[PDB]
RNA sequence: AUUAAGACAUUCGUGAGUGAUUUAUUUCCAUGAAGUGGCGU
């Protein structure tokens, strides 16, 4: 996680997932001037193959037709996404509002075998959604 | 504020109903209430 300016994150006991699933945080501050994306890609370096793109985190593309046109083979799978949408001042005591649209992402471990060249085209299509990239989606090696 | 929060695998339920420790088996087999006279020559 990257926190801007004055923001302290203390280790505590947290809730993550349904049925009040309980977890323990350990907050460790790594050295400064570091890029977390570069750290994740360094971790994923050992799975790199130059003839294909490896999907490491759930990847979303608005239209799969262009992606399929850009590669010869899509040895891929699909996962489901639906977010609980809450405003900054919401009820928080009641049935939460969920995303009215159910979204399909590319499963991690999927591989895209692009044509000759055009790797930059697929990469540009994937990184066109920078909001998802910041959150942790659409990460590849 | 995170496909989230709330939710006892719980309620009712006799290990109970029928059942003879009974049937078959001679306290029986063998066995002498018997033995001997004595003295007075």
């Amino acid at each position: 996680i990257t926190l801007s300016g004055e923001s302290e994150l203390s280790s505590d006991i947290i809730q993550l997932g349904g049925q009040r699933s309980v977890f323990r945080m350990e907050v460790e501050s790594i050295e400064e001037n570091s890029d977390i994306q570069e750290k994740y890609q360094t971790a994923a370096q050992f799975l790199t193959q130059s003839d294909r793109l490896l999907i490491l985190s759930p990847t979303y593309v608005d239209n799969l037709k262009e992606l399929s046109a850009l590669c010869n083979f899509m040895w891929s799978d699909s996962i489901v996404f639906r977010n609980i949408q809450t405003t900054n001042a919401s009820n928080f005591y009641g049935k939460p509002i969920k995303s009215s649209s159910k979204y399909h992402f590319l499963k991690p471990g999927s591989v895209l075998y692009f044509k000759q060249g055009k790797r930059k085209e697929v990469e540009k299509l994937l990184m066109d959604y920078t909001y998802l990239r910041l959150s942790g989606y659409n990460i590849y090696i």
